[PDB]
């Protein structure tokens, strides 16, 4: 499904993402916006290394979830990558929390560095009542 901005903001807050490991809600919103445009069914195949990015946060199969076709991969979130394509984002959120628990934190997503880091991200949550 494709979330509307404020709808997603309220959903993430309820799931406990605001300030999770120091990452503000607006940063997670900026990340979801640039990664998938708030689309839970988005997938991106990386022909260069044979891995695929899944869901709203575009989580990669080489380390985070299992899709069976990615070479030399692990599954740190202990999930089938299919779980990251559901309309209900509970599992995608639990896995995103795992990703940021790693030593790079939010920086793990290159898109965050490119479009969110050191920018005014307030706009992503304004008017949402969060
Ligand atoms: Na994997």
């Amino acid at each position: 499904k494709v979330f509307e901005r404020c709808e997603l903001a309220r959903t993430l807050k309820r799931l406990g993402m605001d300030g999770y490991r120091g990452v503000s809600l607006a940063n997670w919103m900026c990340l979801a916006k640039w990664e998938s445009g708030y689309n839970t069914r988005a997938t991106n195949y990386n022909a260069g290394d044979r891995s695929t990015d899944y869901g709203i946060f575009q989580i990669n199969s080489r380390y985070w979830c299992n899709d069976g076709k990615t070479p030399g991969a692990v599954n740190a979130c202990h999930l089938s990558c299919s779980a990251l394509l559901q309309d209900n984002i509970a599992d995608a959120v639990a896995c995103a929390k795992r990703v940021v628990r790693d030593p790079q934190g939010i920086r793990a997503w290159v898109a965050w560095r490119n479009r969110c880091q050191n920018r005014d991200v307030r706009q992503y949550v304004q008017g949402c009542g969060v």
